[PDB]
């Protein structure tokens, strides 16, 4: 099952607005690689950084995963209004996340008028798709 090419998964971080510092959810594994989001509040205007990390414990530096994902910060409300951005990138040991350090603003998803935030909890969602060697076929 760790070794799907994609999958969607959430992460939920609660007394968001006095997120102060980094957190990192638990992984999701796509074609055997550990993903994680990584998420954090920015500097006065303040912005939500949401990123893609993948295998960074991993001593080895031989690994690489092109990859494509949905980064999404969840609208309870109105889904359709859920704010999404994409990104591609060839994840290695060197860099091993990728992602927006101005996804989106502070006072915008912190807002309890526009359907980010619920009992000051924010949820974050990936759709991760990543490739891997094999044959020409």
């Amino acid at each position: 099952t760790s070794w799907r090419s994609e999958a969607t998964f959430q992460f939920t971080v609660e007394r968001f607005s006095r997120l102060s510092e980094s957190v990192l959810s638990p992984p999701c594994f796509v074609r055997n690689l550990p993903w994680k989001i990584m998420v954090m509040p920015r500097f006065h205007q303040k912005s939500v950084g949401f990123f893609l990390q993948c295998n960074a414990e991993s001593d080895s530096t031989s690994w690489s995963c092109h990859a494509q994902a949905v980064l999404k910060i969840i609208n309870y409300r109105d889904d359709e209004k859920s704010f999404s951005r994409r990104i591609s990138h060839l994840f290695f040991h060197k860099e091993n996340d990728w992602g927006f350090s101005n996804f989106m603003a502070w006072s915008e998803v912190t807002d309890p008028e526009k359907g980010f935030i619920d009992d000051d909890k924010v949820t974050f969602e990936v759709f991760v798709q990543a490739d891997a060697p094999g044959g020409s076929r």
